[PDB]
């Protein structure tokens, strides 16, 4: 069904519908397919979806001149701990990717990979099934209880990284990103949000160390910096881009409470700046609004009111994704736009509409999306939902 | 004369004539007079004009209810080098400032001394004439190379502060903050903006040091931090504020081109915000805009379209005074005071408009301000511009 009280806007008079270059690709509108879990790798392996992830990018691919970004992926075994979803260290995985890029690019648009490493909220019973640590920044400060517990019931406590433990992330960073090129990928996101490794040492509540790499600010970004640069020196700053959720709560991260959270994030903002002024700017940052906090709340709900991101704006002079609660927003829509290098992601409506560029500039009712199937093992909930034709057909205007 | 081409806009419709609390200060209306330097205290002794300030704070008094913050006050002889401004640390400097606080308050305004450390902007030949030290942060970067010879002239060369030395002036403006509550000032303002001494050490420009007070944004706020700090605890965060300039070039600060400028002042501001939330939070911030990045500048000019204050929304949650251009633009001024905790401070029309206030309500013609007179040893320019009223009367209307 279509969302039943939505009033739709058509946003075809707005920059959303103006060209813009991001990296090497000329995007032919400011709609972004943000980075979405799926859960349709299939183990063992984590091989993306045989059956179905190629029509399902190809469905969302569909309008020309779109980006998208793939749902994360992992940059190896140690950085996994989701059986079902996929990695990008192995042949058997690039295979698959090999498709699923070429289909996209077989529809004029454009592909680009997150990299994702989990830290504290993998699975500590699986990593220690394939003989894998648990890894954090911290080994005193937990993501919650019950993760805790599953990691000591599987002998395998929370683990603090040593400097040579984060080297080894960076290397297989640095693989990931060329295997993607390498596979035919336009770009890369680095994953340095949603309280995923990265975030847990961006964050002062995550991170307790006293070596190098936390208690202070500049400590604290090191880890996502040495990243951004081993990824800009591998396959060049036109393919990278790096993604950050300041108000995230998220995977237990702080967000506006900390009271330092701005600061933390305006750093890293300025150390990428400073880059970008030094000849090497990345193709985008890309946010995730204090509208959503976390993405697993209902659109309206976990909203934080005390903080803006448009601090940001003022630091980073290059293009900005912003993602969080817009579809259902088009009044927001119409008035963020308005900034010429802001563009804006779409999640959940892009789930649930294969079709949802042509619905944003039409001004087109919206497909209700499932979360019971956001994350299940099924074409079902992935690859069948209704393009706005094949809504009518079903008589989605009158149900 | 009236300033010409002005279109003037009555803002009593705003909330700039609503009523605030200030620490304990009932304001009537919101705005509020900033510090303005005047040069018209006498040497020696750096004392409080004897035959006019009054007066002229007098008059600046009249609309009952209207915050004034003094001209910048220095704490101690070493924390000066201008002759002509004045100190708070002597009983003969003290019989003055009485009488201008009780005149204020006589008119139910109130009034907030500003203290004030030079460092680098100071005059090292003033200095050395006394026998003072020529301060700063570092001692292998200066103000400007006309500064720099004239250190070296005077045998007085740039100094970089030892650890002892900043206590002593933490001293200093704990033991001038007491002389102003004693003498009946309702707050202070500490001055870590527009490149003076405390501004010395947030900027990496300027601050290039290697100990716990220079090499990182903690550590460069370390020493406004603890003025801060110690003048709370010596008189109370209700009547304490601060004074930032985030984006200013003045006295060779960097605005910004420096990337990191927007994360330095966002820690202050978190750090402001931590003390507010444990039960101490200051009285105000006051942030110059990037609307003004060098107030010698005519109004338009020195604009920074590059950055916005508004990042310190988010952080800090109490009042915020913003100051800069805002008289000539009464349609900003409307915007800005949608908010709620937004003071407007009023500089140079001010110094020309002793009834600025109900010029804005009113929505009259301003005078035009003498900037030849800014810093004067004279009675003109000071005390003889007149009230609305009083231009009429000399025909101004028609001029
Ligand atoms: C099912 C689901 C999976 C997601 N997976 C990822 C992910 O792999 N990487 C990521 O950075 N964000 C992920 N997110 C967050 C989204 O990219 C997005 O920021 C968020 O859903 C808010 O945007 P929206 O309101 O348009 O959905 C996911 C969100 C959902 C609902
Ligand atoms: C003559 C003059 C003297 C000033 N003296 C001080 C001072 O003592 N302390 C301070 O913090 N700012 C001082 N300022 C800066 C003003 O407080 C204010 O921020 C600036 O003039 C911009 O506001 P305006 O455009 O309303 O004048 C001075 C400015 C002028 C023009
Ligand atoms: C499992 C992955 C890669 C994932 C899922 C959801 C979110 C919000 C995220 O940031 C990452
Ligand atoms: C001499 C003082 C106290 C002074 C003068 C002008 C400005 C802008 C300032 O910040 C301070
Ligand atoms: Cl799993
Ligand atoms: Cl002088
Ligand atoms: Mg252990
Ligand atoms: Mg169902
Ligand atoms: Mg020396
Ligand atoms: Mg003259
Ligand atoms: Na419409
Ligand atoms: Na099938
Ligand atoms: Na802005
Ligand atoms: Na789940
Ligand atoms: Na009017
Ligand atoms: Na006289
Ligand atoms: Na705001
Ligand atoms: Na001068």
């Amino acid at each position: 069904s279509f969302v039943k009280d939505f009033k739709p806007q058509a946003l075809g008079d707005t920059n959303l519908f103006k060209p813009i270059k991001i990296g090497n690709n000329e995007l032919l509108h400011r709609a972004v397919i943000p980075p979405l879990t799926r859960m349709r790798a299939l183990h063992p392996g984590n091989i993306p979806n045989r059956d179905w992830a190629v029509e399902y990018y190809t469905q969302r691919a569909q309008r020309p001149g779109t980006m998208i970004i793939t749902e994360g992926a992992f940059i190896s075994p140690q950085a996994g701990g989701y059986d079902n979803a996929p990695g990008v260290w192995s042949e058997e995985q690039m295979v698959e990717w090999t498709k699923i890029f070429n289909a996209i690019h077989e529809k004029k648009s454009f592909v680009w990979v997150q990299l994702v490493v989990l830290g504290w909220a993998a699975f500590p019973d699986n990593l220690a099934r394939d003989g894998l640590r648990y890894d954090s920044a911290s080994d005193n400060v937990f993501m919650d209880a019950e993760q805790e517990a599953k990691a000591k019931k599987a002998n395998n406590p929370q683990h603090s990284l040593t400097k040579d433990e984060i080297k080894q992330y960076i290397k297989e960073y640095v693989q990931a990103a060329k295997n993607s090129i390498a596979a035919g990928a336009d770009g890369v996101e680095i994953h340095s949000a949603n309280g995923y490794l990265l975030n847990q040492f961006l964050d002062p509540h995550s991170n307790t160390r006293t070596d190098e790499y936390g208690g202070s600010i500049e400590n604290r970004a090191r880890f996502t910096l040495e990243v951004v640069d081993a990824l800009v020196e591998a396959i060049g700053h036109e393919k990278v881009g790096l993604r950050l959720s300041p108000y995230g709560v998220f995977n237990s991260m702080s967000g506006g409470a900390e009271t330092g959270i701005v600061a933390q994030y305006a750093y890293v903002a300025g150390e990428l700046e400073k880059r970008a002024k030094a000849g090497k700017r990345l193709a985008f940052v890309h946010l995730v609004e204090p509208r959503v906090t976390n993405p697993f709340l209902t659109e309206g709900e976990g909203e934080y009111e005390g903080g803006s991101n448009d601090f940001v704006y003022s630091i980073w002079k290059g293009p900005v994704i912003r993602a969080g609660n817009f579809a259902l927003h088009p009044e927001v829509v119409r008035e963020e736009v308005k900034d010429k290098r802001t563009l804006i992601g779409y999640g959940r409506f892009f789930i649930s509409n294969p079709d949802l560029v042509d619905r944003l500039e039409k001004g087109l009712p919206l497909n209700k999306y499932d979360r019971d199937t956001f994350y299940q093992m099924s074409a079902h909930g992935y690859i069948d939902y209704p393009t706005y034709e094949e809504a009518l057909k079903l008589g989605w205007d009158k149900k």
